[PDB]
């Protein structure tokens, strides 16, 4: 009965519990950049812009890979919205007090373990869709999920121009982080699983794959 | 009457004389930007697609963020051949004899506040058409309407980057400019008329958004 | 029985063995950049997509002016992975051997002959192209052809800072190499053949111009 595990485990509805810890894990990392907390002050447009682009990254770049609109996303009013909340929330609640709870450690653990969820499921999303316009499109396939997974931090040196900063000696391809070598990992997985070249159900590779994105990334966080 | 004379008022047609003072006041523009006369003789090519940019950057960057061929408005000749007039006479005549007749400054005013009519219908233009595109939309007609008042300003990292220029530190996001911050109070302006939750026609908003425009640039103008 | 020979000469097919050389010098050329050896041995998924730019940009930036996806071009596997192999066996094989063998000057100027054949066609697909979406578009006629001759070069400076190279200063536009304002003045020959202003068959203008860039090109690899 694992299959049936799986099963649920793979459907599980990520708005809006699942999305909200996504946008709250990407925007205390914007938070964490040097100056956030001075742009929010000075430039709340911007900086408001600036956690949209963490938090919705990945379907920015999907669509600009895929040649469709890349506000397209931005049609989710409640998404949008909850993406709001959490960015003036995490800047301008009195007494830091959101913060404060969500950056407590138990509670931030399980954050980071539902952002994983999201991710996985991005990644499969983003691998059958171009599947959907390009049924051999391994490529295509490869490059869309792996944007999916990634969001952000492929596009980092344009996500630091908006913030004033530009240092062009490095960035996500050239130096991958974690994430984003995850992520190409996964939709190789994923786009092979597409091929039926591997012998594995779609939801078992989604429940495995998350577990070992839940793994790496809450021990990651634990350690530091 | 009032609404008879609005009704004149937002239907006026742009081409070609409204369209040309945009053209004027926005390769005025260019021209006394850094190194835009010596980029015009050593460079003649660059300097005709920068004006492009300055004329047409509206169109340009709307098209993009609705997954649109960027140079779809390339396809209007008539418009481009006569952007591509203003830069020439603005840049080569003889005597400088066409720059200094448009920088007269009671002319230069007319073809300031002829802008901004051009600049308002442009604002509205996008609202409608990201509307048509998503019935719900309310932020994807936000970011249209914003990008086609705003124009090139949106896109100046980049203009100067075409000239040679790099200046990561500030952007028009980052720092907004007046006629940028009074884009996005005019996109959101027309998206509540659009929402039907602001009750104005949309020839009174435009009518009295446009006198704003004319009021605010010919006395910025006057003054400097 | 000119137009015999011309007919013949416009219809070769490009692949695989045409396609190979353009592949073979441009991935030289990134061989041939500060820095590219070490890059392959410290970032080899930034070099292979560093080699897909200078295999692809063509592709890459047509489908960009035109708002197609601009990885469309990757659906093709048969040239992703032909590519690939290239890029393979210019910074991998054993022995060095496969780039001493290309790089033989006799065997070079013969990829570089190949090269220019498959430009030029190029060039001309892009025209019909845009021809297809706009009737009388010239200007988007004139703007894709041109981004399928130069390539890559077009987007250099986006070439340099995915190596961790930033150099504002100059770009592709502002100063045009010779293969750059070649394809510019062969993307106006071609789209004046769309026109029927000029009276030429476009066979035979595919046959002159390619042999005007061979000649050139094979000159100017030689001279140096
Ligand atoms: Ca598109
Ligand atoms: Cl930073
Ligand atoms: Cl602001
Ligand atoms: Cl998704
Ligand atoms: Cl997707
Ligand atoms: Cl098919
Ligand atoms: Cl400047
Ligand atoms: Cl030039
Ligand atoms: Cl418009
Ligand atoms: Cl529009
Ligand atoms: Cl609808
Ligand atoms: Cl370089
Ligand atoms: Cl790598
Ligand atoms: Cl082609
Ligand atoms: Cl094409
Ligand atoms: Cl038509």
């Amino acid at each position: 009965q694992l299959g049936e595990l799986a099963a649920a485990f793979a459907s599980v509805p990520v708005f809006p519990l699942f999305d909200a810890a996504y946008f709250i894990v990407s925007v205390l990392y914007l938070k964490y950049e040097p100056g956030a907390v001075e742009m929010s002050r000075k430039s709340p447009f911007a900086s408001w812009l600036c956690a949209m682009l963490h938090c919705f990254g990945s379907y920015i770049l999907a669509d600009l890979l895929l040649g469709e609109s890349p506000i397209h996303y931005f049609s989710n009013n409640s998404s949008v919205i909850l993406a709001t909340a959490v960015w003036y929330l995490i800047f301008f609640c009195p007494m830091n007090l959101f913060y404060k709870c969500v950056s407590f450690l138990p509670v931030k653990l399980i954050f980071v373990a539902m952002k994983e969820v999201v991710r996985v499921r991005q990644i499969a999303a983003g691998v059958h869709h171009a599947h959907h316009q390009y049924h051999h499109g391994w490529f295509i396939m490869m490059a869309t999920g792996w944007v999916k997974g990634s969001g952000v931090a492929l596009m980092s040196n344009f996500e630091q121009l908006l913030r004033g900063v530009w240092r062009p000696e490095t960035n996500e391809i050239l130096h991958m982080s974690f994430p984003t070598k995850a992520s190409l990992y996964g939709t190789v997985l994923f786009t092979l699983q597409q091929t039926h070249w591997l012998p594995v159900s779609e939801a078992n590779l989604v429940f495995f794959f998350t577990m070992f994105m839940i793994v790496c990334k809450v021990f990651m966080t634990a350690t530091h």
